[PDB]
């Protein structure tokens, strides 16, 4: 079973860390990092790793991420360049990902995924306890996506389709490694299209519960990040999906406490970026829109509006964008970060402060009726 | 020996009715009175009900109009204290209740859990409720927060609701009540906190009943009575508590999901009605508090900014209202309204949004902290 890390910006302890716990583990005949320059970072692992070797019995590689595809150059080129890898020069049956940065990594992780590809799984994802105000591109862009796109398939039912914590069987990651729209995804869209193409392939899915959940500012950081997963979908909005999947979902444990008592960025900073960047060619682009969101985004050229934002302006926001969005031009980009915004403060305000246990109950609801409206259609 | 009195303004007639109907009915209650703010439509609804109930039930029901006895805003106040004057002068009846005329959970429980209690021995009992994390704002930020810093050894920072009007008293407590000037001049919303603090002064007794049934727009649907609470307190600043109070409170129930599901107020117009009614006088009079919140508010003639705004960045602010503060002065009851607001939201997004019980143990906390500064000095 080889392990692969993928890292970039990360301090080089957290991963170090990381690296010797999968090294150490019974059933992980390998540990690969995947970073994407020769930095400080990167050279600490390459200099910490024969010792790690040595100790463990495991070898451990570092390698540099390739340009495979043709988007921005970021986490997409790192896990295809890791594919390769493990198809190419390696022979081992399984391959997990684990985000560099995650500071709750323990054997626990390895060894659940492991046990459900024993039973006979192609894709175990991991899932994990979330704050009611984290997840807002899981929730609002891709799940809301997949249920609006393809409300009688799997895809909108599963719990973490961005999550980069997974295990493939061999046969799995050379059917995506193989498949030329995930192969050119090098950008933040890469975990959307895995998620995506097993599902599509009727590949058996198992989401595994992590209890501990993942420890890894204004909106605004999420920015790209918002942008590319909004893209990856809507370059996927006229596939077909014309075979069931095996999907089934470990019970989740309670939230923990110190998790639903999390928020999940800066309400003020978040509300002032709201009126910043605006240009003309963004007032003009509203017009595109419904009246309540097009009168509600020009307000916030002045103050922050979003009480327009609800589920039902949100879709047709959607869907409208989906139509004209354009990756790569500046005021598109912007746009659709400021729709987003609005439709997180709405939440924000009307949904979450109502409760955890409310916020949860609204979310699963709102994907129901996102897939109930498609279906009718 | 019991009058239960209902003090109404423009309250549905059928809600105010219904309570007269259960109170009138109640084995115990002797009278019922209500006191009217003018001779509008409820109280023509009223006056015309009030025979048949008192022949349906053998209990007189009188409809009386409050009195000008105060010299403030002629309010609550004056409508609570006409019914003082008319118990200690037109009955013999040895204890008296009251309930605000809209009250939809009411049923006997609410009279007989107070009856018995009582008949314990108490003085005063208050009732108290579930509220939700963004209710009870003035509660909680001026009220409760200013007897914590005034008055940190005593009784009064650990009563429950001092502003609600669901109480009981026996006769010699009314008396004591309505013959203090204080009190009698207190004609708006300061009533609650004036007949808060004067029992409590007096040494009265005090019990507080759970109620487990019991209990928007922007902010600014609170403005005259927070106006009107916090100078109730400022007028009592340099008063003096000399003797202990008895004082004991029902374990409250776990709060109803319903009530910890609600939503407190429009943030949306809230933060809108933040950036409004600036005046140069209000730019300069901030020159008095400390420099966060001087700055802080300043930016809020841009954008609205509230981070800032602390629990003791608050406490810091509570001084310089105590000392600056001009009641009736449109200046200063606007900089108080914006200054209360930001430390709302500065609560709403950083505590509030972290749930419900997070909030509950954050608030009890922050008077703990706030008594402790106080005593301390
Ligand atoms: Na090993
Ligand atoms: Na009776």
């Amino acid at each position: 079973s080889l392990v692969v890390f993928p890292f970039k910006h990360e301090h080089p302890e957290v991963l170090l860390h990381n690296v010797r716990v999968a090294a150490a583990h019974p059933r992980v005949h390998e540990v690969l990092c995947i970073g994407y320059e020769r930095d400080q970072t990167y050279e600490a692992v390459e200099r910490a790793a024969p010792e790690i070797s040595r100790a463990t019995g495991t070898p451990v590689s570092v390698r540099l991420q390739e340009r495979l595809g043709t988007l921005r150059p970021g986490k997409g080129d790192g896990m295809n360049t890791a594919l390769r890898y493990f198809l190419e020069e390696t022979q081992w049956e399984r391959i997990h990902f684990y985000d560099a940065d995650i500071t709750s990594f323990g054997p626990d992780w390895i060894t659940k995924a492991e046990e459900a590809a024993d039973f006979g799984y192609g894709l175990v994802r991991h899932y994990f306890p979330r704050a009611s105000t984290d997840a807002m591109i899981t929730w609002m862009i891709t799940r809301t996506g997949f249920a609006l796109l393809w409300p009688h398939t799997e895809l909108s039912w599963i719990e973490q389709p961005l999550g980069g914590e997974l295990l493939m069987r061999r046969e799995v990651a050379a059917m995506l490694y193989e498949d030329e729209r995930v192969r050119r995804r090098s950008d933040w869209g890469i975990d959307t299209l895995y998620t995506f193409v097993t599902v599509q392939q009727g590949v058996s899915i198992y989401e595994c519960y992590i209890p501990e959940g993942k420890a890894h500012g204004g909106l605004d950081d999420l920015r790209t990040m918002l942008v590319e997963c909004f893209a990856a979908i809507q370059s996927l909005q006229h596939e077909v999906v014309g075979q069931p999947a095996i999907h089934r979902q470990e019970h989740p444990h309670r939230v923990p406490v110190h998790i639903a008592e999390r928020v999940g960025y800066d309400v003020e900073a978040t509300l002032h970026r709201l009126m910043q960047h605006w240009t003309p060619r963004q007032v003009e682009l509203l017009e595109l829109f419904t009246t309540p969101v097009r009168e509600g985004l020009r307000t916030c050229q002045r103050r922050p509006a979003f009480n327009f934002m609800d589920e039902m302006a949100w879709a047709a926001t959607y869907h409208v964008l989906l139509e004209h969005f354009q990756p790569g031009d500046p005021d598109w980009e912007e746009l659709l970060f400021k729709l987003w915004t609005t439709r997180v403060l709405n939440y924000t305000m009307t949904v979450a402060l109502r409760g955890y246990d409310y916020a949860q109950q609204y979310l699963y609801r709102m994907l129901g009726r996102y897939r109930y409206q498609a279906a009718l259609e």
